[PDB]
């Protein structure tokens, strides 16, 4: 069952494209001009959402998605060079866009967990002490995280069933 | 008269997604910049927001639209494969597009109920006991919600008859 | 004259959607920000620009455009179901077409009239006793409006004599 | 040289396009933000802008370069309805363009003038007695008054000597 | 070595047009939102903008860029023209776009000079006396300024070269 | 191995174009209105800004890019001149792209560092001695930069080693 493996691998990651590239630059708009901190200090609504969010989902999902597919261009355009063999940079293409997968989504769980928090509490200069911030959209995000959470793992499961079905040997040479 | 029906589910569906492409995100621009609740409690929108519209209608239609395209996407990457057997994955397509219609429509209905109130009561932390919200262009989202949850149904009967035309026999098989 | 009624048809249904595509999103981006009520009272100005705007001219356009089209769509994706009986569907496509836009030229007049005022009384909870409000660009879309109102008005009389071209004795077998 | 004055007449209406549709937008983007008067009174900005520009000069100049363009459309429409006679229809045709294009240079003219002044003296209600504006970038829409009046004669000197080329006896007939 | 100079004149001409097109429009976005005066005086703002800047240096690039092409469209739209001689309209048009780049360069030098102050001095009413007024982004747009000065100066280098090669007993005749 | 080489080279091309125009405007969309001083003088805060930054980040990499790009285009116009040899000039334009990939690798470190700090000791007219400014999303900046530096840096050693492949007796004729 090779083929159905390929037909929804295509499917899935064609998916996971479209949806990323029509909604996510949206949902994370207003990110950081709806944070709020119950303070006065200037300098502290910045400090604290950079101390919350060092780097939005949206972005590393991007750069997940252009590295993921890198592979496949590297080989398409081996294939162009060559005319105007083939048949073991395929395998070697597979193993790696298995290995990124893999850590890609690995990265994800230990950078963002699984949920967004409604509130933080930031304790870094200026500000004085600790104080509270609230946060924009927590539950849409928090959709989103595990929306992309599963599609990975989709994609990461259907990666290895291809590996398994070339046989080990064929990844060792 | 299995000719018309698919006739019509085309247009329609071509319809819902031009409809949507083309208003849908311009109305929904301004949801949360002119939400507005009668407090002083910093972060008592936000919190209060987030408990009205965990999810904005927009997104939901827009995940709707890809996800009951997929299925198609699906066999044409099939067919594609199959040159360089189709008249039975055609059947279990037009039984995977029934449900995803169906379920998306039960869905809209038990999330978003019928109509957009113009007022909002918020008791969620940390806004202080309970607290008063307006919402923005009520009417408008009322009368967009209605037209979607019509042509969801159109679209449904038509998949019906069609999954009716084909026979239950043949579905079996 | 059958040829150049129908010319004269095409050429002002580009002409339309043209000059919507092309002004009527930038004419009412404005709309709700520039609205302003004389009052302390938080929520008012949203409550009375939902009652005085239930529905945007533009948005209301945009769906009069593409039900008007809808019916040349079917024509066309049936004759290409077709190839791989045709001078039949074509009265009933004109019919319909000739339906569809004396239905919106009506619904148009009943829904916004012929000008935009520029004050407005509000009455609408939580505004106190009556309020008065102040509309933004009261001219420009008056303009608008009358300008919309003309050219469906010629496409209407076109369609009739197209119609009327036709023939009552064709149009009823 | 009939054939120069084409030449000439073709580069210029794509130079006014390219301009128009490049800057014009950018120009008049804050026309209604940054317009200020010098008053206390609720929904007074909203009125003197309104009185003060009744129509924006990207719109009306929008409008102008599609139905200036239409009649070529209609000729165009009807030589594809020809195939699958026209030596006459060209002259009509250059008749109506040049009315076209007089009847708008003189309307632009009647309606803006040739300067924007940089304040404006505005009674309106609800304004008490006469209150002062201030305009948003007057010498830069002076600047694109002066360059599109310019343009347009330039057009309308083209147009007139082709249709002298073409003669009154042909004209007539 | 008259083709060097043809293909550089090229590569240069596509990298202002890619540089401006790209970078230009969002450097110059916030110009007078940032733009802030020490005073109190309602509508001080929008004079003394205005007698900083009368023309943007986007639309002064971007009106260069359109004309210094016009010429080459000029002839273009004559070669089409003819087919369904060519010799002599060639040395008219590398004359004109001579003239055509001289000129811009000579005006821009004159209008903007070579840099953008971050402070300004402005006297006009309804300000009081003389008041100081701080602009946005002073050091980019001096780049940016001189990085144009200089591509068109090379530009001018390169056609002057063109031209003599030509030979000034061709150009009389 | 000069074949991979060319692969690689092709691959991190595409991969840092992707990766900066889809990105990078949006990172740096906020940077002056999020940035921050504390004090009450009128202008400090643009004059801090301008001293802080005076060229953001994405401006010098676009620049980069097309600049790097320039002489592939050069290259490819001059192939297109010489149909209706070309040996030589592709060793000239290969010590030209390593040049100016070095050139532009030194001054980004010369210029930008390697991290982007929270706080800002600002002394510049018209602050009064010294004031303290808060920058917008310091840590994103500081992955970007590190990013842009690594592949710079590889796309630098790719071009070096294939400048060796070619020869350094090549090289001198
Ligand atoms: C369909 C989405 C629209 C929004 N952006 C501008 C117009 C349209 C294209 C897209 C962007 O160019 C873009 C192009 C290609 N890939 C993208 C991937 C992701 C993305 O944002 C997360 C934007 C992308
Ligand atoms: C026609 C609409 C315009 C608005 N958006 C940017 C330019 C144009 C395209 C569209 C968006 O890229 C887009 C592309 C494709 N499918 C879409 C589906 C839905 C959508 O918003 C709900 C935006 C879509
Ligand atoms: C020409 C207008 C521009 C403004 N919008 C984005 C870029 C360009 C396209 C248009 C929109 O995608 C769009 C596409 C197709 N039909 C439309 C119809 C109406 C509309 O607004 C009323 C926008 C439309
Ligand atoms: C080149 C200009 C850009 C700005 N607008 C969106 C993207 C690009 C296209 C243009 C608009 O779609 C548009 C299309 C066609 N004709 C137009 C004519 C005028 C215009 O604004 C005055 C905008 C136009
Ligand atoms: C590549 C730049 C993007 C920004 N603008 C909208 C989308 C893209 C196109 C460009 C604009 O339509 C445009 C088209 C063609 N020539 C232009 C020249 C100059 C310009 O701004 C100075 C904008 C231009
Ligand atoms: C894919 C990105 C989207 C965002 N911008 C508008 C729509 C899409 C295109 C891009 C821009 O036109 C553009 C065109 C070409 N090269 C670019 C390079 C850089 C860039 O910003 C740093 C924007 C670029």
């Amino acid at each position: 069952s090779t083929m159905i493996g390929r037909i929804l691998l295509t499917v899935v990651v064609i998916f996971r494209i479209l949806i990323v590239a029509i909604v996510g630059e949206t949902v994370y708009d207003d990110e950081q001009t709806m944070f709020v901190c119950n303070t006065l200090q200037p300098g502290c609504n910045q400090a604290c959402y950079d101390r919350a969010f060092p780097i939005s989902h949206i972005r590393y999902w991007v750069f997940q998605i252009i590295m993921v597919c890198t592979p496949s261009l590297c080989f398409i355009t081996y294939s162009v060079h060559q005319s105007a063999g083939i048949s073991r940079f395929y395998i070697i293409q597979v193993v790696f866009r298995n290995a990124l997968e893999i850590g890609f989504l690995v990265g994800q769980y230990f950078l963002y967990g699984f949920s967004v928090p409604g509130l933080y509490e930031c304790n870094r200069y200026p500000c004085i002490k600790e104080v509270e911030c609230y946060v924009s959209r927590p539950t849409e995000k928090t959709v989103f995280l595990v929306f992309m959470f599963a599609v990975s793992g989709i994609c990461v499961v259907l990666n290895l069933a291809e590996l398994n079905h070339l046989g080990w040997r064929k990844i060792k040479l």
